[PDB]
């Protein structure tokens, strides 16, 4: 199963950039989101889990086809939530109508990373809108309430190694569980809405209890007001794990670095891009621009 990168017909550089602007200016603009931690860190998820359906034995799920957008992977229990993110996106498409759903979500994920002060996240265009007969079904996003040894096999589903998972975690440095969403609740840090390696400072260095919330669902919080999942705390409870998670607590630059690579892998496995692709594209912040 063959997902040929397409440039949207006569697009370059400068008409992606206007998109990125168009989310980063209307992330500032609805500030109040979620007791204004702003929409960033559901872009982040939303990007994340339209991704992380793919499975690299057959190519199927995936970002490419923006498959998203059709009630059966909409309505996922695992994507619960995900909908804010979605209504958030929508007028930018309106704005922009030629950007494939794939695209916008993934660049939408992108932004948010840059605008909250994150690594820059090289990003690629051409992902094509494929039928909803190629959604894939509910129950390929992972599970909360597992050990290391679960996070591992899923992962590698997603042709990621221990580096690239542990990196990708940091991201739960970002935004808040919420028990209607998910079954479980609260932020997992102080600077909800800003990218840091505040997620790996926080799993060695904070005081965790585990309990149970009021879903009956068992998470590890601190004296502080953060919680971890139980996949969280696993990457201190496995040896492999706990030495990574020691590195990016201990350098922010090889943490940022790490990320962005991981992150752009998760945004484009599936997808084959021509020898003649453009370059990936490295969008300018609102802030750079003097925006
Ligand atoms: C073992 C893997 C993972 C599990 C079990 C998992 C689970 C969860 C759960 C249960 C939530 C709360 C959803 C809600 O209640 O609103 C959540 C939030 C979130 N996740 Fe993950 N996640 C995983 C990996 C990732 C990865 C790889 C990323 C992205 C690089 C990511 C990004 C986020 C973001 C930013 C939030 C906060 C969303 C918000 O504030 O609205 N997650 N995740």
């Amino acid at each position: 199963l063959v997902h040929v990168a397409s440039v949207e017909k006569g697009r370059s550089y400068e008409d992606f950039q206007k998109v990125y602007n168009a989310i980063a200016l209307k992330l500032r603009e609805d500030d109040e989101y979620d007791n204004y931690i702003g929409y960033g860190p559901v872009l982040v998820r939303l990007a994340w889990h339209i991704s992380g359906t793919w499975d690299k034995h057959d190519n199927t799920g995936g970002s490419y086809g923006g498959t998203y957008r059709f009630k059966k992977e909409f309505n996922d229990p695992s994507n619960a939530g995900l909908q804010n993110g979605f209504k958030f996106l929508e007028p930018i498409h309106k704005e922009f109508p030629w950007i494939s759903s794939g695209d916008l979500f993934s660049l939408g994920g992108v932004t948010a990373v840059q605008e909250m002060q994150g690594p820059k996240i090289p990003w690629r265009c051409g992902r094509v809108d494929t039928p909803e007969d190629t959604t894939p079904d509910n129950g390929r996003l992972p599970d909360a309430d597992k050990d290391a040894g679960y996070v591992r096999t899923f992962f590698q589903r997603l042709n990621m190694n221990d580096r690239e998972v542990v990196a990708l975690m940091g991201a739960h440095a970002l935004g808040k569980t919420h028990l209607k969403n998910s079954g479980y609740e609260g932020p997992g840090g102080a600077a909800n809405n800003v990218f840091t390696n505040e997620f790996y400072l926080n799993l060695l260095n904070e005081d965790w209890k585990l309990e149970k919330n009021d879903a009956n669902n068992e998470q590890w919080d601190s004296k502080s007001g953060y919680m971890m999942l139980p996949t969280d705390y696993s990457l201190i409870q496995d040896p492999k794990y706990l030495s990574i998670v020691k590195e990016y607590a201990n350098d922010q630059d090889k943490f940022f670095k790490d990320f962005s690579k991981a992150f752009e892998k998760l945004l484009e496995n599936g997808i084959t891009f021509p020898k003649d692709a453009p370059s990936p594209f490295i969008f300018k912040t609102l802030e750079e621009q003097g925006l």
